[PDB]
């Protein structure tokens, strides 16, 4: 007497199958994975949760899953970025899958209830980007953790709470930490927002980047991305930090750093990236230029205070969906994004394809090492190994036409390393 | 008589919201309205104009409207019109025409919508890409007498002016707004190096970085685009029939060859030229798996649409604009837009503030040529340069720039006017 | 008479071997030489040259020398030469008066020496910043009318003959070699590019990651010199007194602002303006400690260097033309070259490549003046673009360019001739 | 009856000082050394023997590691980068020096074997670069090894080399890592390498850098900071690698991945940043354009055949100092830089200071940890902890007028770190 799926719309499904088709082809390290293991099934028996942004490139992750033997149940985690073609793609191919775009709060919950039980028991297996089905199983169901294989997390603010869980005693899973794969931090968090940061701002408001001042709060992954693809457009961008290892490498590559207190009365757009709370305040917005434009692109929307907005404005004014603009008592505005909520994924599709195949074959592989390999793995925070990292980049380098050089036997014995690797010591930070 | 035709004038509410937003990006527009909507220099005006139907062609209608004139409006590409936009002109009482998805016969009987006003036939033209200029010339002769002059805003529209005086077939007396430093400079270079990816992504949401991206052409728009897609990563490979764009191209990084060698490495093809037979069926037997092919030149001619359309051996449209062709050898072709501009076509064009650069400059020449016509005889003309600085100086202050002045010491040295212009006539900035 | 006077004429086998590998960076000029070295065009002239003495002029002088010319050369700024260079040309018998760490009175001694050849006065000027212009107007104009022409380097002195004319006293005919295309766009932009950096290096060796840097100008000087500091990872903050550049920079994501607020910040200050002024006591006592302060324009007369030596507390020599001083405030300024051009002071001025585009530009000129005097009246002229182009094709084959050549149908489409020109007059590339 | 010290020319002393006194206003990591460890001497009773570059930087740390107490006896680790007026300053302070620029191979060996006796006894501390005087005291004076209470070593070959001693039971002294400090490795190696790699080419050629093709071997740190300065100037920069990610990295930063086999056609300028031997060969010399310019910027000259074209051209043409242009038996030339030998410090003078104060502080805080702090350092290779990595970026801040931001006690809940760091875990990768 439970719902077999809940998507906007069905019907979008043949739309969706050809964005998919399209996908693929950008994605070789999924339809790798497809092609190596389809036949063995490693996942048979698995019944993975996915709680994970319900995009094209998330159907080709779960479309991978389920030819690998695994049964899944999937849904969103964030209210905004579902692509309701893809949903509808899945829906159709009969996999149980509870996410649309623009769901409340208390439909976001329900759909992550809704991947908890499956025909033959309940989950066996997590897949996780940003914790929350990980945090729902701990304090509200412990009864289920011993049923559970493994866990696999997405993202730096994921990945932060399993290690603090860990550290606390909380974590009763083995985890593999796939933000932390190389092929993912430093791919995915890079170039992936360099492309999308800039495409969710240009939907939303079809803003010029050119000549502005951009604010980004926070110069790890996201924000060195983030900083970029502004710089690249003609913006001039200031960096706000509390790490000087990463405010000296903003400062290194000609970037002002200074406080979002300096920051606030020059910025007419402003991008957090910190994964922390109170970056941007009522103190700030009210300085801010005519029209500041205002959005997030950290996992939780905590970064921007949008209740001071809904509390202080004089009136908001929806200018379209995920877009609305603030009329302040001091008779400027505030065009602010996806409710505080992730920007690129909120107002456009989030990363493209191609980069989206690295951190999700590390997905998959990380799912195959906890289901088939669980004794390498007691209850911790655990990497995948330097050669299956590497084996991700190898298999993305067909497509764009690389020629990677082998080494020659003199060379390997003068190195010290294997001609096939790893080719890098574990610390190395490439 | 229709007051207007649009798509759906439902949509005027959020047009209008559109608008809101993009005026306070557009300070040389406003400050247009700001000094002569009183004094009404357009007052006596009737201009038929025929430039893509988008929220920024909007506030310059509006625009020229606080100006005195009366506007009848259509646009200058089948998909460029934003629908919002159009809606919030008809709303506003302005007859428009236009709407995205036109046929090429609606596309003329739309221009042909603007021709006649209550009082009269149209006595001036704003124009992009001379449809509307050619329409009367070729086929409304008896009409030109009573047009006053053309502003026209792009490359290959003036092209044609220029080719028209030459051969002593224009009637009018022609601005060309293209070649305005603050047009050509910023709208052609900075729009491009926004809209095309944003053309791009919206259609495919293709990843650029590590892709090889081909764009022929390296002049104003081919060296915007080629900017934009290096910035995300992506290897530009340029195409060139000019020695010295070639050798500014090779000067900044990139490998310049012909379309001929390129066709074998591109993922992603852009045509910039503004010239015929750019694509062909030799190139597109070439070309890598899902290569996506698209054009920002002004009119439709660069690929050879028909060729695909002919010799693939299937085609699926995978969403408005955007078709996936299957080759006789099994590889596949992603098409924007039917070869038409894919900024305009695919996305929403170049943002608002660059636009009030170009469009400042056409309130310019429509002030110019409606208010001091003897000033120009029939023929091509540029606005004076102290104009062109003056659209440069009201963009300034929304960007908080702090421009010096000279001293009376420095302009004597320099035997320079203190207020400009700054430059000679031959500068090229 | 001497037969030349240079600092060591032992350095001739060193001059000859940086000679050889120039030739060979330099295709335009040895393609000058290849297509007339037979026909000796300039057979008769009698050319004296101010024009920085290094490896690239010597390259030049000895192309001239090729085609027929007699020349007697100068430098044109009192630290540029490089005394190598000029032994391989005095070795070769040819009189040249030039060294590095001139005197003021030894340099107008050395221009004067250029003037008197073995069969009667000089009847060409080959200048750059106008000096060898002036003098002659001035000082010597007996000698006016024996002069054929006079092709001009740099936009100082272009700017100067337009001033002449414009005053009724220029006397001979002159050709801008300054905005040919291949010249304004390309040493001047790409030239500054990696020669500016050269300097400041060989002169401090400062790292430029994470300083602030200060671009006084935003000319073709200025983009060059801002998008090198910004490459290397200064964050660059640019003047300016013209709205058209400066929206150009904001446009590029630098923050544009006067020099009385950027004094306070930044780190290495450039000027590149050709005005005077632009660095002055006032900025000086507000400047970060240590704060390199260089000049990149043609004269010494952007950068306050008299306060200074007025006014600090204390002058420590570095090492030659690097000056490190300590004002009454406590903290220290090092100041390049005593404010003359950092690049030619500091370093080896640009790389012959780009040099090869300017100084076939001057081989052109010198033939077209020597050879159709008639076609120049009285007055500055520009090479034609047909010239331009040939400039620019002769470097396309060294990098490997391939250039793709119009079909006949695309000719037609376009009303172009298809071996060029390829653009209007007022094309700015 | 030894000699007190070794430098071409001590008259240059003057000349030295004045530049040393530019490169301490530029170091203001290392002055805060001098201000924090002056008075105290952590460093009091250690004969360190140093084997690295007698450069101004060089200098400037040699005269901290003095006011903090320690004995100083110096050498090159190449036969090429040292700076005669920076070698003549410290000879004048009355420490014991012995490097010359353009050494012989025998007079290299010859120096350091000066910097193992001291007064009142043999060295105690080793500070290396490419690991030579390790291997001296390993393989030719065992009977040192037992008085040396510590190694720490500055570049990625040396490193390289310590781990695999300490693999093959080999190292019998406990090593600092001062490579591998983020401080360093991300710093120094790229952005030291973005300004100083262009300089030594630009010294020894004053060749255009617009408009040619170049090739780099490799995409590490090195690779990805000269990659970097020459498409800056407008080269079209074409990338080898054996490396899959880095040979990602690369591609998805815009540059051509292939094999030397292929570049070699291409290239009008090459460089080397391996660290490997057998990079640039017969082979590919043959097939260069005219007047390819050939260089190396990784540590030992192993990465070129220069042999190869000793033995082969038709005659080698001195230009100047570490400039030679040979002609081959095709009539084509190749120009090469300070005989394969690192060229940023071989022809011109190496990274500028600001950076080195970087990689010189960690050097400093190396020396102390391993002197003062022996019980924490067994035999084996360490890192510097991430509390020290960080204080070494924040010295640097001041200078750079960058302003961090400090958290707020809520923010550090939050975060669940402590207000004043570490701010990163320590595996992050920056
Ligand atoms: N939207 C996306 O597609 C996307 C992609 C990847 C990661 N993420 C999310 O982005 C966020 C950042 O990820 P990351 O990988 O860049 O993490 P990171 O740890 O590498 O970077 C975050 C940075 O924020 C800085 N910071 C913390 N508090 C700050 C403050 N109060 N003010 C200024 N700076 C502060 C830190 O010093 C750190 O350098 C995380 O929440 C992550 O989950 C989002
Ligand atoms: N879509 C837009 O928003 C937008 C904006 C501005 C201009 N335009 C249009 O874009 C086109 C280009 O404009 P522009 O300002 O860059 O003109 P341009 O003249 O500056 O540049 C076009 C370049 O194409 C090169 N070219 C011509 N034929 C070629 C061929 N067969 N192969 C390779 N190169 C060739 C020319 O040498 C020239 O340098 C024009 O059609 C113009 O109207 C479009
Ligand atoms: N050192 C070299 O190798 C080299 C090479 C080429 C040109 N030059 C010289 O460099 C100088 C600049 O040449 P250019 O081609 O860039 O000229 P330009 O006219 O293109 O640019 C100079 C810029 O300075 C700006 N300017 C003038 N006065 C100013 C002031 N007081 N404050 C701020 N900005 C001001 C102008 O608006 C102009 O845009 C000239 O002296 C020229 O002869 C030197
Ligand atoms: N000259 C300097 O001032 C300077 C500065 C820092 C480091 N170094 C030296 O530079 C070298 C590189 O240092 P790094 O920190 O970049 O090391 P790295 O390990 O980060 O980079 C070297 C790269 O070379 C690649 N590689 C190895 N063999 C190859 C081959 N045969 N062909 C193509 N690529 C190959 C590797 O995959 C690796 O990515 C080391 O020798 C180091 O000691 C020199
Ligand atoms: N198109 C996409 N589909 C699925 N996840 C994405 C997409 N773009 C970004 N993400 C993921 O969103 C996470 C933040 O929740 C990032 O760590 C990133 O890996
Ligand atoms: N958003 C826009 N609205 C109106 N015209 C535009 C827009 N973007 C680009 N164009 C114009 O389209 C012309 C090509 O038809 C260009 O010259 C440019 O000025
Ligand atoms: N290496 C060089 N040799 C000769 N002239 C140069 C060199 N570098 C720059 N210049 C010239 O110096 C002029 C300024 O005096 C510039 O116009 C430029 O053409
Ligand atoms: N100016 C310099 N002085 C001393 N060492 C340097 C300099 N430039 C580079 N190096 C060092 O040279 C090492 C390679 O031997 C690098 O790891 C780098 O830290
Ligand atoms: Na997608
Ligand atoms: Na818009
Ligand atoms: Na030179
Ligand atoms: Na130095």
């Amino acid at each position: 007497d439970k719902l077999p799926y809940k998507v906007a719309d069905i019907g979008l499904a043949a739309w969706g199958r050809k964005a998919l088709d399209i996908a693929e082809n950008e994605m070789p390290g999924l339809m790798r994975m497809r092609e190596m293991y389809s036949a063995s099934k490693p996942l048979k028996g698995a019944r993975i949760a996915g709680c994970l942004h319900m995009t094209v490139e998330t159907a080709v992750l779960i479309e991978t899953l389920v030819a690998l033997g695994a049964e899944v149940r999937w849904s969103s985690c964030n209210i905004f970025s579902t692509q309701d073609h893809a949903a509808a793609a899945i829906a159709k191919a009969g996999i149980p899958v509870f996410a649309w775009k623009g769901e409340t709060d208390e439909e976001y919950l329900w759909c992550i209830e809704q991947t908890l039980h499956f025909k033959d028991g309940p989950l066996n297996m997590i897949l996780d980007d940003g914790g929350d089905l990980t945090n729902l199983i701990h304090t509200k169901y412990p009864q289920l953790l011993s049923g559970i294989r493994g866990i696999s997390e997405e993202t730096t603010t994921g990945v932060h709470n399993l290690y603090k869980m860990m550290s606390n005693g909380i974590l009763k899973v083995p985890a593999i930490n796939v933000n932390d794969s190389v092929t993912k931090s430093k791919f995915d968090n890079l170039y992936g927002c360099r492309e999308s940061l800039i495409d969710g701002i240009k939907r939303a408001t079809d803003v010029m980047i050119a000549g502005k001042v951009a604010v980004v709060a926070g110069y790890g992954d996201v924000g060195k991305g983030c900083a970029q693809a502004l710089r690249g457009f003609g913006a001039r961008v200031i960096i706000t930090e509390i790490d000087p290892i990463n405010a000296l490498q903003a400062a290194m590559e000609g970037y002002e750093v200074t406080t979002m207190d300096e920051a606030c009365k020059e910025g007419n757009i402003f991008v957090t990236t910190t994964g922390c709370v109170d970056i941007i305040l009522g103190r700030h917005f009210e300085q801010m230029k005519d029209d500041a434009i205002v959005c997030n692109i950290g996992h939780f929307d905590v970064e921007i205070d949008v209740k001071w907005l809904n509390e202080n404005a004089v009136e908001k004014v929806n200018i379209k969906p995920q877009v609305d603009r603030y009329w302040l008592k001091n008779g400027r505005r505030i065009i602010l994004l996806a409710e505080g909520r992730l920007v690129n994924l909120g107002c456009a599709m989030g990363h493209p394809s191609f980069v989206m195949s690295n951190s999700f074959t590390n997905q998959v592989m990380a799912q195959i090492e906890l289901w088939t390999h669980p004794d390498k793995y007691p209850v911790g925070v655990h990497f995948l190994p330097k050669k299956l990292d590497e084996a991700v980049a190898e298999a993305h380098l067909g497509k764009l036409n690389v020629k990677l050089t082998k080494l020659t036997e003199k060379q390997a014995q003068y190195l010290g390393m294997p001609i096939n690797g790893p080719f890098k010591p574990d610390h190395y930070r490439y």
